[PDB]
């Protein structure tokens, strides 16, 4: 069947910021170049995929201060303003691309575009919960932030694809559990998860994480290779019979609580209490709200790709 799209919003309207010239603006003069770049990316997506159903999902807490308490270090250093309780920490954002979010999320409330958030979680968190609980579609996660290549998934069905935005959606190619072993070298069999377990061992500092200090990407593929899953490591470490070194003992029982609290930080929750703007994840076929995305688009500098999206969906079977 048709694929689900579950779009990470953020890492697609930053690629559009950084991809689309900024001399893109709107009557008023704001720049709307991620405006444009996102909306175009939806039609391009539309026009490749066919899906009957897409969602944008949010971040409604691109910081969770429950990850923040685990490892403090966690996105720290991209923090403008931290803030107290539940109130999302200040991002560092450019100032011009901070209005243009908000005209995205305008315009997809106007359209009847899904998106869903879970309060107090990342746009990973329900891109990994919409992922683990769909029945029916395979799913195709777009993204370039590469922890989320923990998603991948073959069987149980439905498959599970990260459509990579590394080099850019023109170049993306779908990657499945093959494609995370053929390029990381961790097991086919539990590629994503055991991605997500290279990924906690080796660091993330895009994402602030240090890792586990002496057990590089190499030496975090052997062991996974050799023990199957960071559990069996951890159990051969912390076990004297096993052929575990010496030396790679000393490495992981002198991380043992890093380990245990990177494991839900670097592991996209899958149990995300995800809720949604719109009462299916169904795609429209044509604007909710023809008057106001009209006005908005106008507003906005983006009639043009707002035309070309329904374009897009006239052509959907
Ligand atoms: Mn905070
Ligand atoms: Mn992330
Ligand atoms: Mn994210």
């Amino acid at each position: 069947t048709a694929p689900i799209l579950l779009l990470d919003g953020a890492s697609m309207w930053f690629r559009s910021y950084f991809g689309v010239p900024s001399s893109i603006k709107a009557p008023d003069g704001r720049p709307v170049n991620a405006v444009r770049g996102f909306i175009d990316a939806i039609s391009t997506l539309v026009t490749r995929e066919k899906p009957r159903r897409l969602v944008v999902c949010r971040d409604d807490d691109w910081r969770p201060q429950w990850r923040v308490d685990l490892i403090p270090s966690y996105k720290a250093h991209r923090v403008a303003e931290p803030e107290p309780d539940g109130v999302p920490d200040i991002e560092e954002v450019p100032d011009d691309l901070t209005p243009q979010v908000n005209m995205i999320l305008e315009l997809l409330d106007a359209f009847g575009i899904p998106t869903a958030g879970a309060a107090g979680f990342e746009a990973d968190d329900v891109l990994g919960t919409l992922s683990a609980r769909e029945e029916r579609d395979p799913v195709v996660v777009v993204s370039g932030d590469r922890n989320l290549l923990q998603l991948v998934r073959d069987e149980p069905a439905p498959q599970v694809r990260v459509l990579y935005l590394g080099r850019g959606l023109a170049k993306a190619t779908k990657w499945g559990p093959a494609e995370v072993a053929e390029q990381y070298g961790v097991p086919l069999d539990r590629a994503g998860t055991a991605y997500a377990e290279l990924a906690l061992l080796r660091g993330d500092p895009s994402d602030g994480l240090p890792g586990v200090a002496g057990i590089g990407e190499k030496t975090a593929a052997s062991l996974l290779a050799k023990h199957g899953s960071l559990q069996n490591i951890l159990d051969a470490a912390h076990d004297p019979k096993s052929g575990l070194s010496k030396a790679h003992r000393t490495k992981l029982l002198g991380a043992v609580d890093y380990i245990a609290a990177a494991e839900t930080v670097v592991r996209v929750a899958t149990d995300a209490p995800v809720t949604f703007s719109t009462p299916t994840d169904t795609l429209p076929l044509a604007a909710g709200d023809p008057a106001r995305v009209a006005e908005l688009a106008a507003a906005y500098g983006v009639s043009s790709s707002i035309s070309r999206l329904q374009t897009a969906l006239d052509q959907l079977p």
